[PDB]
């Protein structure tokens, strides 16, 4: 209810954004502001991706198809957020690398920054929806959309600090008389003009701000990349679990160990014990199951080999 | 082995092709190659992922880390090469749009065509070595690379018709003597051009080139990210299943039955099946093992629960 409703209210923040960045590059008939545009829809696409995710996940239930839920489901949401975003953040880096070759002006500052402005609180306001997620799969899934939102609000920082510095630093030759662009190197042409520092401003802060974005983004990808690859959990170690079962009475070996995490703080062991006595067998698998409950493993399925 | 070779060979190709690009760029003096290298690196990106997965799915082994191994981890590469896919799909027709709502003209139109071609035939003998995917997962991660090589492929395509059109059917006005250009809104100035069907060639077909892409993307991203949602495979149904365990000797009935796709051909099922006499649970196991079996499903586990 509250996860689905932040998700939903950022939903309709970003189409609010979308139609103002549509309705601002018509009265100054700017198509940068649809490429703006459009790079939001990718944004609401990846918030459309968490919101199936967490539809889907709450069916749990054992259906026909899956035998166990769709909380995995989840799981793989937060895991293809993760990697739009590993994505966007190499497409950004290779945007930067490509205005590094070639700078681009920018053109109508003012409405430049009142947009970044705009989309800066937007962005902060959706971080605030965010902030509780710096059981778990929702953490996970809630992490993705708020690594997208700490994205583009990096983003709107960067465009508003850009704009402000093109603003207070750069003398354009716009005026159209007597002006030589010596930075962007042939200004379409068949006095000097703002110093070359202001026009590579944009591509280094992206690239130190895809750094960040992949630092913190490397957790996710590396946490439900791992939870899909049924690694044991890191709270859960291999050598005690067999130890523990091979030191209970009634247990001649402990033949198939396998241990995995479903999605959160749900873990599923099986395990093919020995044992030599079907009528002790009741009692050493109670044990067995306390010591699974002990160390935090509560479903689980032990298969009895008597010899 | 084949498949890390063929690997290999395809990453070898792309950067022969990518140092190319980068040659032909430096003696023409043109930006836009350089962008379509750096993507050319994004498909190095790719293949790159794609050997990860295979390099890491032959451990096997029971690891600490993973009981199971990393077979599941050449299934979460053709996964994530899916996403990536998909993802670019979505670039290009966001590149498309922004090229339809502002068209844009092919300077060297004839070194153009001559890199498109040399790309295609890339493609094509990358097609040809990825030709045989078009264990399961050896096919799911190489499909993975055969939809980005077709990807590229007709992108190559494209390439080539796109000037090869302009260099028979677009009249220039880089004369620069007495010419309208009324396609191109702008021409950047402070006779009348070639028709306006042949500027919006380009976008057109990629629109439809990423449809195609969808298309084929669709299963891969539906098997791969099915398997790893442990769904039941479509191969087996759990109706048929619980009445044959309810229908054995022996068992009053089948308490928890989990199946699921480790990956490939390795179906995992684990049960819990309540059984009254202990000394007949040895032959009632072996007969359910036997329908386990006789259903597809090698490795099992099942848990008598004595009443
Ligand atoms: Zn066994
Ligand atoms: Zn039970």
């Amino acid at each position: 209810g509250r996860n689905r409703g932040r998700l939903l209210c950022m939903l309709a923040l970003t189409f609010m954004f979308m139609v103002l960045e549509v309705v601002v590059s018509r009265v100054t008939s700017s198509l940068a502001m649809l490429s703006d545009s459009f790079h939001m829809l990718s944004d609401v696409l990846a918030l459309v991706v968490a919101l199936v995710a967490e539809r889907f996940a709450r069916r749990t239930h054992a259906t026909q198809k899956n035998t166990f839920g769709w909380i995995r489901a989840e799981v793989m949401g937060a895991l293809v957020n993760a990697i739009f975003l590993t994505g966007l953040c190499f497409a950004i880096l290779l945007e930067a690398i490509e205005r590094f070759i070639e700078p681009h002006e920018m053109q109508q500052p003012l409405v430049v920054l009142g947009v970044g402005v705009a989309g800066l609180l937007v962005n902060v306001l959706g971080l605030c929806l965010f902030h509780h997620h710096s059981d778990r799969a929702g953490q996970l899934n809630m992490r993705g959309v708020f690594l997208h939102v700490l994205g583009d609000a990096l983003g709107s920082v960067i465009v508003v600090v850009n704009a402000l510095v093109f603003y207070f630093s750069w003398k354009g030759c716009s005026e159209g008389d007597f002006c030589v662009n010596p930075c962007f190197p042939d200004p379409c042409k068949a006095y000097e003009a703002g110093p070359c520092w202001v026009l590579y401003l944009d591509p280094t802060l992206c690239v130190v701000m895809v750094c960040i974005l992949l630092y913190t983004t490397y957790p996710l990808l590396k946490e439900s990349a791992l939870i899909l690859l049924q690694t044991v959990p890191k709270q859960i170690d291999i050598r005690n679990l067999i130890k523990e079962l091979r030191n209970v009475e009634g247990v001649e070996e402990v033949h198939e160990l396998h241990v995995w995490q479903l999605a959160g703080s749900r873990i599923i062991a099986t395990a093919h014990i020995k044992c030599e006595d079907p009528t002790s067998y009741m009692e050493v698998a109670k044990t067995i199951k306390d010591v699974f409950h002990n160390h935090g493993i509560h479903a689980t399925t032990i298969q009895p080999e008597f010899a």
